[PDB]
């Protein structure tokens, strides 16, 4: 788990590769960043792990992806952030857990984000509730 | 997004299907449950969406998967929970976001959980930190 | 030597020459600027040299390049500074260094700032971290 | 920018290649070294990147080359640093800067350090003041 | 260099390879561990290097090998630590030492820990005094 | 373990045998020396064993080899320690440890110090940090 590049595919027609390049490590918190030429609409992805005192392990993923549009004022073109989207995955394993257990766990909740899993998709994508 | 069945694949040799069946809806919070015959090691998955007052949408996914082993006491065999694993995904979109934006977003962070994405896997699965 | 002109090159397709002319030297800090007739948003380059109490020679270079665009207000077109880029090299030599050592030194640090010097460029130009 | 070899040239008659090799990364600071084995004789190159609190991007280069005469006696060597030279380039960009802009900036100040660029040379190499 | 794998050998009939993998590096203290999927009673090996204010290089190695056996409680088999063995080598070199000196040094101290090196073995292994 | 000769090898092209001979025992600390006659030039190996108050068993090794250039003038020699190197291995076992266990422990950390074991070598010999 050496801070390194992280590539994430999106759900575009023909999936694009978003390449997040490491930036730094503060307080045992890695940060990788997909940056376009201008470092303002840069999307950041952080990751961290810490072992609790009560014998547990807690991982924390954060992904931030802002949207930029060019705002024109008195002829002055300036790229700005019009809105941002945030997500935060939080794991909590028991210090006594086995690798397989953890793997399967991830795998499952991962498979839940899938686009065909209607129950969740119709919520985290199309903003519907449950009924 | 009608409360309904939710099937999640795990990362086993030849992936197993875990079928969570709806249980109820409390305060606009759905709950589906993969239950073995005995309702004690039942794994629960909850989902919810709420529109903030400040014009945002926040989804919240929770997956809980306990592990059960048979504890024998004075000849009395009893299945019990020896440890549990928890995860909590939290989305936060801007009320002005477009479907595509949201979709891609999900898709990306989803693709991050993937098993081959070393940066995160070596952390949320093998409990390594970053360096 | 005497405060005189200073020409710096671009990294533009066909490198443009930026001609800086003397402006003034205050407190033994030479300033030379590249500007059109107007004293606004002119790119400035300052140079200085001082001997330290501890017996060291220490000189300083500072280049400042503001980006100016035309801001139209009620038909009143005025050029204005949209943003600026700063850099400050600091040389500190030993009073016993030979011309060659010093020259070679500069030459190196110089070479380091370069289109192809990967390690460096990717950071001072692409603002990407080291890992 | 993964920590890797960085090679800088002299201004020696027939430019000598100084190959610095990665030593390590510490608190988000890369270090590459042109070493011989003994640490005090090591010429070291440093590099870092930070996103300032107030939204700017700064990166820092630092080169150090010590001069060291090694007295030999009956086969036993005694290295001694007799003088050292230091440089510290400090870039500071605006979060709205273009890749192109930055690049050009660098290239300009780069061009400033240079045998023929008189104004500068006579000072950062010949240690003459400005008048 | 970079925190990577580390394999250590037994002194068992047919020496077994103990493969330690990276876990994390906190406060510039690399840790690499040999463990099964579970984070308990894993043998840990840490390594670090620091430069002293007085101008010395000092690195530290620490190997910890807990002995784990299966503790059956009411049919609930759990692996647990019965006892642990600790060791801490401390190297302190002079900033003017040459690669050879240092290497040779290690090699010696190394040789000292050895099956046949009587004086030493009988004490660090048989816990018998010197007389 | 009766205080006796201890011979350690180099990592020199053709391994040189360093024969330390017993000097003495002081307050339960054995000392063996590779001497030439003059005490400051002596490379000395220390060794001890204690049963900690709280029932543990600790033994300690310490090796020291000074580098000393001896200036000769008209037949009169002037030795001078120009730099020294120190190591301190610290074992700590459990009163319930097996001979076998201990032995293996030693052999493992022993194996750690070693030309090919990269992670370690690059640090305890090449003085590189961990990243
Ligand atoms: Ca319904
Ligand atoms: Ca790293």
């Amino acid at each position: 788990a050496q801070l390194q590049n992280l590539v994430l595919k999106d759900r575009e027609a023909t999936p694009n590769d978003h390449t997040f390049v490491p930036r730094d490590i503060r307080d045992n918190v890695g940060e990788v960043v997909e940056s376009t030429g201008v470092p303002i609409g840069e999307s950041r992805f952080t990751i961290s792990l810490r072992k609790t005192s009560n014998g547990r392990y807690k991982s924390t993923l954060k992904l931030v992806v802002p949207v930029v549009q060019s705002q024109t004022v008195n002829g002055i073109v300036t790229p700005v952030v019009v809105r941002t989207s945030y997500v935060t995955v939080d794991f909590d394993y028991d210090a006594r857990s086995t690798t397989k257990e953890r793997n399967n766990f991830v795998g499952m909740i991962a498979d839940a984000l899938k686009a065909d899993k209607m129950l969740v998709h119709d919520t985290i994508v199309n903003l519907q509730g449950v009924y």
